[PDB]
């Protein structure tokens, strides 16, 4: 049996995405905006530096993933249902076309988790070379230094948070359409883990609730960057 409800992380109490996992990033974002404007020799690496943490958050917002992800949570509601109920009335044809639909719209959410990791793993190359270039160049005590160190620390962790979203979103897609595979060749009621339509759809509404106030609380903070 396959489960169709939402998968690890995405199935966790507390959901993953937020400042509960990139509070710390999101804290040198600010501190990178507000960086004093006195020093001549810090200058252009500062001006890149603000650019590099600038591209990468305009890069989440053109994914945002959670809101992405709150849409497909609506759709699960009434998807997910019927679904099960072309599962149940041994309706191949049916379940394929349906479970189809459903993978579409999850890869496509995992295509925006991943492409929000791959701009934060670019951006550690950025930082990586940024570090460098500072070292030398910048002798003293400059804060956009470290703001470069806080990018490094805190970039791949990052990243993991929505590769991991990625790889969940990915695997959900898998798994209805291997179920609607199996439609008209095994007993119905053993294709499906959980033990109802129903139980599918509360487990992605109860996604959705969370989804939606990240995609909010993310809009908020993004627009004062
Ligand atoms: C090359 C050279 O000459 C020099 C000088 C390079 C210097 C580079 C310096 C810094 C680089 C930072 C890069 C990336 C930052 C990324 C920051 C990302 C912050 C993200 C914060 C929160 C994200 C929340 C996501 C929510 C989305 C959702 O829930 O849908």
């Amino acid at each position: 049996s396959l489960t169709l409800s939402p998968l690890p992380p995405l199935s966790n109490d507390i959901y993953p995405i937020g400042r509960n996992s990139l509070g710390n990033l999101m804290t040198a974002t600010e501190k990178a905006k507000e960086l004093p404007q006195e020093d001549k020799s810090a200058a252009q690496f500062q001006a890149t530096s603000q650019e590099s943490y600038k591209s990468a958050v305009s890069q989440t917002t053109k994914e945002s993933p959670s809101a992405s992800l709150a849409k497909f949570c609506k759709e699960a509601e009434t998807a997910y249902p019927a679904l099960y109920k072309a599962i149940q009335a041994n309706d191949s044809a049916s379940a394929k076309e349906l479970a189809k639909s459903i993978a579409s719209k999850l890869t496509e959410v995992a295509t925006r988790a991943g492409n929000v990791a791959q701009a934060y793993n670019q951006g550690a190359a950025k930082a990586q070379e940024g570090q460098k270039l500072m070292k030398s160049a910048l002798p003293g005590s400059h804060p956009v230094k470290d703001s470069v160190d806080d990018a490094l620390q805190y970039l791949s962790p990052a990243a993991q948070v929505f590769t991991s979203m990625q790889s969940s979103l990915n695997e959900s897609a898998k798994n209805v359409v291997a179920a609607a595979d199996k439609v008209g060749k095994v007993p119905a009621n053993q294709i499906a883990s959980e033990d109802s339509g129903e139980a599918i759809a509360n487990a992605w509404a109860k996604l959705g609730v969370k989804a939606t106030a990240q995609a909010e609380a993310y809009n908020k903070w993004q627009g004062n960057q």
